């Protein structure tokens, strides 16, 4: 009998079903008076590869330092070269057998030194607002105790330990623990300290923690007020004045003020307050709201409410975890800019300073604690922390610690227990505590589908069709009768639907629609906000964004990092513009006589009333008449109907009858908020004159043959293809059907149900879809009139070991200055690969062309893309883009860049423009092939070849949510059948 | 109404169902002296993109030519630049739609000007013996017809149209036509004159074709000769001159020989002959056989054969479908070499000089119609030719060219009507052809198992289960009562077994043990003889064998074509060396007391009379003894004991207990043959003295206990890993437990049946079999004896993401000069993933050592590799090799140089050695890691680090065969489980 490894110890405390040790009590993040020195800056950082192989060269002391160097803190410090950063989703990065930590753990050792002033005497205290994801921490060589809860605050009393003049405090920062068991989120794993080392001094007779109570009676008008303050556990006196509303009172007495304006994210009306004691004074923001669930619907301040939400993680290009109080600010101004009220903090508590700006701009806030056991659904949710009474202790406290930290804000409208923990005792457990402690707010989870511990049904990623049932109180019962009876009196809310990875996301509309309709239906939460793109800068110096697996990493998820409405340095992702227009909260429906338009406010608070009514009417190169009308503030939930000057409607029978005229009636701020300027955009209407059909060019100009090549009008041919070599000039390199895109980030995953396990991409590779070849069938020469030679070209398009096929035929005319194409296309046999019917992307033509197009113009729905199932931000207008901007810079390089509804296009080609008109079309333009789009791994890996790629779309498919929920909905897909369309060419030279 | 398209006339050539026309009628392939001109050399070659776009610019003369070159003649032409080899297996490369042909089909125009001597006036011929995939074929200017059927000979009259002097031959060649549809094999598509081109002088009054009839009479031991000939289809009257046999005959009579040796594979007796008429005479090789069926049994003159096979395609790595004379006569006498007498011509008729040399050296010969509609079982063989009524004529001129041409051969024992074409009409229509022409040889074809048209029951990989019950006539019977009772009736044989791809073929064995036993089987055809590698330099100009994908292909099946026992340079793989073992024509089984051995004769004709017999004993570094016994000739099917000397058997008990000794018995030529020298071994058996389990060393040794390390005798370790760092001052990298091998061929494809339908490769990633991680669970000392340590690591091992793994434990004890090593392995929890259980591949150890290895060495089953399916080749001695022919080079690298049921290990580093002993063990060597080894793609890709990588395996897992037939055999399974053994460690410095 004999023990002989190294580091026993120090993982038997990385081991531990304990939580932290030695902190003190969890309280609230506070603004005190009391002085406060921030120990952020330049640290000294030593790795080690795992905690049998650290040092223990007592470097806690800070001299005969070896191996150190200067890392900023706070920080992630493999975004600082040290080591490099993981990804995965689902799966954990290492062998799951809880509590016991990988070999391969790395320990990063934190020092600084720090002087103190008498301020901080007799006694003070150590604040860290997170260390991922454990932390031992000693004072000149003194252990103070550990952290555990990553997301989490740990205070430690420092006194009769820190001295006078210079202190030196020294952090172990551990990877991995048996605290990462609980934290296995869908992100980069970046330990460090992260957040706000602070000392604080604790002055006798101080405040220690404050509870406020402000809550709104909806039918007196009165505020109801009542402030806890407590010192070392216990009640103390303290004096609560608050300024505007001219009171005085002692804390822990409950009064009722007279007139209070009330809180919402509509109007976040904030009351400045303070606490006095003898020691310090408290400086507080005091929002009166309440919250009720009544009539299953889930009510504040007496009215049903609709979230309109995103979901929140917190992080940054280059650093970490580490997201800047200018970014956050930034980012929060950009979600109210596009209708967002509401946020999830996914899925963990966020920085503290957050809270107080979801405050002050108006957002409901979902705080969720940080807990997710996700990795243990792979084995049946075997060995399972939420259900293991050896972990209830570490769970409740997670709890404790989220809620004591954010109880005062009346941003957050309810408590989360975590996301994807599965089911156990430990949930019940923080159930339990929580509502306890703070009745205040409803209780949140996702995990426990027979919603035994909490006030609210929340799913994640149900379709449009079973919500549908749950609003309407239809949904298939519980085997629990009681259960259900409970279950079914509770409101709804998706705290994620709508998935937006790459392009996407689709249906949308068809969500909101039930939003609208049904009372039960919360709303909900789109995953997500931003992309967890990490910035790389090549050999060459090209720097653009890496996903996971980029990195060397052993297990990884490749690109679901990136599933965001907006890249990692937040630029808008098209997704973002549509869903600004989606959640609106404004509907204006243009009369088709342009005589007024129907107004409904969707708010549940506010009034039309911070809002300027502008209309707009363009046509052509010009914009024909402008101007602002008068209308009376409109109640919430009511719909009023304004007319519109006479002058406009009497300019609709004054224009001719076939030019485009375009109506727009738009909703801008009267005048700057906190997160705008005036005359921003919030929501908007329109009736749109559209073109009549073109007719189709005199077949008036003969077919002129030669040896090689034909010849009509001003279009060459070339005998042996079939094809166009010449148009006007423009060399035409290439020109054939299409029927298959290349594959977006919902293609490559599995769809929901169905016999067909495939990705749709994949059954795309097996039919052929990918690979096409045509075969030219007789190129036929009819008469038209006047001489005139209608041409025909019939020809068959298939692929390599594939029976099934498609006959398309190209009939050309021309009067000598317009060109006239029509395609017909006809199926040739079953379309059943696998023995599964194959569908298509796409009924287009590809135009290959021998110059680059500078600049590309259309008239249809801009500027933006549109597919079936998307582009509701794309509005009606004429359009014009340097064909750069033509395409969206997804991480991942795929489908993208449609313009669906399109009616004309131009595209200028050195000294030629081409014009394109025709029935709706979709318009694509590239600079490279789809070839070079669906192999690119990355943006750089897309050179362009000085060909134009130019696509027409007959028909396309929409883009659906199928890499995580509902694929495309019926209404979008499209299926093999027989086709049509004209076109018109034209080129001006 | 009007037409406009180019070259519509020339596609509707090969858009035809007609076979060739103008060419003459089919006969046989004769040796004349009937003056010839062979037309082999530089031509001149203009190559297309299509026919649309192939010239007219009146070419066939022969001057002021455009765009030629010199090309030689017969080739492949993409093997000379001209354009890129292409390959797929079960799918075609375009699109399928008969007849019609694909755009992008190149035309290859061929042009030679020659001068013809008054030899071949007034009548001549010329002679195309294959043109891919089809020709037309102009002389001065003048069409004379056109080629259908690649592999079939064609001949066209030049009478008339031959100018005395100067002549201009142009031939036409498009590689894909509609007979692309009815040749769909498994192949690179390499189109050209791929074969020679004759003139030959047609004198009146010569012979045009023979038909000869050599039957045996077994009872009698007559031969019974009849030999047709015949002028323009009409019998003549021509004289018949056997000198050997001392007889003179007129054709188309009768006769009996009195007394003949008849041929066979085992002695291939031919008699010289010569057909002589006014004209010209032609010279023939006559065999005397019988074939018949009788009694389920598959006979040649009287007795049951056994094939021994192989399928032969014709490839070259340089030049293309063109098998040079030299190169095909090294083949066949290194299938001699090997013990193989069967070959199968798949899927087509070979080159015509071919037949001659399979008569010569004994070869029982499947030739095989030039057919296979493979493509359109995708379709459920909707569209197959075999059955479409506008195909028979063209489908039965194929079956007569084929017939026609070999039909004096004795080799040619059976016509065989294609591969995988289905079944049909035209099916039957060709066999019927084929039964009335010449009911000599019975038929085969596969496709049809209800075997309606055939002669033989025929399957390709069939499970060794299936074939045992086919030989005992128990099978599942047939729908039809009247089929069933005629298949019943029928001899079996695989015409495919074993797929030799990769690593193996394994399971061999089973095979042929049912072979043995049962007469209804007649044995066998190996898949395949040769790798279609094929050569390629790099930019430093390595060259290696390429495979299909690696030359831009739209559609390819990868490395299919790399399938065979041996490379595209005929070097034999070690399947070939397993293969030569398991068909052996004698069984030698030597007795444990080495008094003497029993000997079997497994031939079916010959004794064992061309035979010497030795023996050897093998002991440590010397043979100590060597000689020849004396065997009465055994006859065929029979068994005799033959007693050693007593100096062998004495030389047993003489020496010490536990040394190792080996006794083989040698069956070897007695003198050189045609294709062999005297010497050469055909042969052996053995009988193994092996050593005791070694003893583990003296515990007497005790743990050195420093701050980082730990020693114990000669090996140093660390204490933060548990693994040793140097033993004997060999640099010890790590060391670690494996479960996963680098994926063979048989590892990726799907396996036959199973609810898992994924590959063995895919399963184990999912498992996470190749991320394994270990984590360190504690070092414990204990007392050994006379203060001796034994100390113990115990660890666990899993991987990421899984809650499954395996407990190892490692014992170590050391007297001080020899080191001791024990490892016990315990099953952690279950091992499922996905709902399946994980299989392993091994349960080894790995060394990373420090230094290379210049040479190995070891005692146990060399030289080549040892599975436990495999190696049956591997015999019992003492092999020392260098580590760079350890390895073996298959095209795509994998798993392979495994050595099993080893005893002892030797290895080299620098001016150490390393001693390995213990329980039966494999052994592989590498210079770089399984990482490496899986992900190349391509010999090059695999570089040395400067480490050696050594494996010490105490249990494996077979091979199989499952990339297309069974996978592993029950019993060669390996499942998780607990194991154990010991090792004996020692380094000589
Ligand atoms: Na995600
Ligand atoms: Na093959």
């Amino acid at each position: 009998g004999r023990s002989l490894e190294l580091g026993a110890a120090d993982i038997q405390d990385l081991e531990s079903f304990e939580a932290g040790r030695g902190a003190l009590p969890a309280r609230a993040y506070l603004q005190s008076d009391a002085p406060r020195l921030s120990l952020n800056g330049e640290w000294q950082f030593r790795l080690s590869p795992g905690s049998r192989v650290a040092p223990d060269d007592g470097w806690q002391l800070g001299e005969a330092l070896n191996g150190f160097e200067s890392l900023p803190v706070p920080s992630s410090w493999p975004m600082h070269g040290h080591g490099a950063p993981a990804y995965t989703n689902v799966q954990f990065p290492f062998a799951v057998e809880p509590p016991h930590v990988p070999e391969a753990n790395p320990i990063g050792d934190h020092l600084v030194v720090f002087e103190a002033g008498p301020e901080f005497f007799p006694h003070a205290l150590l604040r860290f607002d997170g260390i991922e994801s454990a932390g031992t921490v000693w004072l000149n060589g003194v252990e103070l105790g550990t952290t555990r809860g990553s997301r989490l605050a740990h205070e430690f009393d420092v006194s009769g330990i820190l001295e006078q003049g210079e202190n030196t405090l020294a952090v172990r920062v551990a990877q991995f623990s048996a605290a990462s068991y609980v934290e296995d989120q869908d992100m980069w794993w970046l330990p460090g300290i992260f957040r706000d080392v602070t000392l604080q001094a604790r002055p006798a007779a101080g405040i220690d923690d404050v509870f406020v109570h402000a809550g709104y009676d909806h039918i007196t008008g009165e505020g109801i007020l009542k402030v806890e303050a407590s010192r070392g556990g216990q009640a103390i006196d303290a004096v609560v004045r608050v300024p505007e509303l001219a009171l005085e009172l002692a804390a822990g007495t409950e009064v009722r003020v007279p007139a209070v304006e009330p809180w919402s994210a509509e109007v976040p009306k904030l009351y400045e307050a303070a606490v006095s004691a003898a020691g310090e004074s408290v400086a507080l923001q005091i929002g009166f709201r309440s919250i009720a669930i009544e009539d299953a619907q889930f009510k504040v301040n007496g009215r049903r409410i609709l979230l309109r939400g995103v979901n929140r993680h917190e992080h940054h290009p280059r650093l970490g975890r580490v997201v800047p109080r200018d970014v956050v600010e930034a980012e929060l101004r950009l979600m109210k800019q596009h209708n967002i009220n509401a946020i999830r903090t996914s899925h963990y508590p966020p920085h503290p300073q957050f809270l107080a700006l979801a405050d002050q701009l108006g957002f409901y806030v979902v705080l969720e604690c940080d807990l997710e056991t996700h990795g243990f659904e792979s084995a049946g949710w075997a060995q399972n922390p939420s259900d293991d009474p050896q972990w209830e202790d570490a769970l409740v406290d997670r709890m404790r610690r989220t809620v004591e930290r954010d109880k005062n804000h009346a941003s957050v409208v309810m408590w989360s227990l975590g996301n994807e923990a599965g089911t156990g005792r430990n949930l019940a457990a923080m159930s339990r505590w929580t509502k306890d402690r703070d009745p205040s707010r409803p209780i949140h989870y996702e995990g426990d589908w027979s919603s035994e511990h909490v006030d609210v049904y929340s799913r994640m990623y149900a379709s449009q069709a079973e919500t549908a049932l749950i609003g309407q109180g239809i949904e298939p019962a519980l085997n629990d009768a009681a259960l259900d009876a409970r279950r079914r009196a509770m409101p709804f809310v998706l705290c994620e639907y709508v998935h937006a990875m790459g392009n996407g996301p689709g249906g949308m509309s068809e969500y909101q629609a039930l939003f609208e309709k049904y009372p039960r239906l919360m709303g909900g939460f789109v995953w997500e906000w931003l992309e967890h793109g990490i910035t790389v800068s090549t050999a060459d110096g090209v720097d653009h964004y890496g996903y996971g697996g980029d990195f060397g990493e052993e297990v990884h998820d490749g690109n679901f990092v990136t599933d965001g409405l907006v890249d990692a340095d937040r630029r808008p992702r098209p997704g973002l513009l549509d869903f600004k227009k989606v959640i609106e909260p404004l509907r204006i429906d243009v009369a088709r006589d342009w005589t007024g338009f129907t107004l409904r406010n969707g708010q549940d608070f506010a009034d039309t009333s911070a809002f300027s009514f502008r209309y707009e009417v363009e046509a052509d190169g010009g914009a024909l008449d402008g101007g602002t009308v008068d209308v009376a503030p409109v109640a919430p939930q009511s719909e009023t109907v304004v007319e519109l000057p006479g002058s406009v409607a009497a300019l609709a029978a004054g224009l001719s009858d076939g030019r485009p005229a375009v109506l727009t009636v738009r909703a801008v701020l009267g005048a700057d908020s906190a997160w705008a300027d005036a005359g921003h955009e919030v929501a908007w209407g329109q009736s749109v004159r559209e073109p009549g059909a073109p007719v189709p060019p005199a077949p008036v100009e003969p077919v002129q043959v030669q040896d090689s090549e034909l010849t009509l009008g001003p279009v060459v041919f070339s005998r042996a293809t079939g094809m166009p070599t010449s148009i006007g000039g423009v060399p035409v390199e290439k020109l054939g059907l299409t029927l298959w895109w290349a594959p977006t980030d919902n293609d490559l995953g599995r769809e929901w149900g169905g016999a067909d396990e495939r990705p749709l991409a994949t059954q795309w590779k097996d039919a052929g879809l990918n690979r096409l070849h045509t075969r030219l069938l007789g190129i036929s020469a009819n008469p038209g009139q006047d001489g005139g030679e209608t041409l025909t070209v019939r020809t068959r398009v298939s692929a390599a070991d594939k029976q099934y096929g498609v006959l398309v035929d190209y009939t050309w005319s021309t009067d000598g200055e317009t060109v006239g194409l029509r395609t017909q296309v006809r199926r040739d046999g079953t379309w059943v690969n696998r023995g599964f019917e194959v569908e298509w992307a796409r009924i287009g033509l590809e135009f290959v062309l021998g110059e680059e197009t500078e600049l590309v113009s259309w008239f249809g729905q801009g500027p933006h893309q549109s597919y079936p199932d998307t582009g509701q931000g794309a509005r009606a207008g004429w359009f014009s883009l340097p064909l750069a901007k033509m395409d969206v810079e997804y991480v991942r390089p795929q489908e993208c860049g449609a313009r669906s509804g399109s009616r004309s296009a131009a595209l200028q080609l050195g000294g030629r423009t081409l014009e394109i008109c025709g029935d709706p079309f979709a318009l694509t333009v590239r600079p490279y092939s789809q070839d070079v789009l669906d192999a690119a791994a990355h943006r750089p890996d897309l050179k362009a070849d000085g060909r134009t790629y130019l696509y027409v779309d007959h028909a396309l498919r929409g883009v659906g949510t199928a890499a995580c929920g509902p694929g495309v909905l019926e209404q979008y897909r499209l299926k093999p059948r027989d086709a049509d369309f004209i076109l018109t060419l034209k080129v001006r030279s």
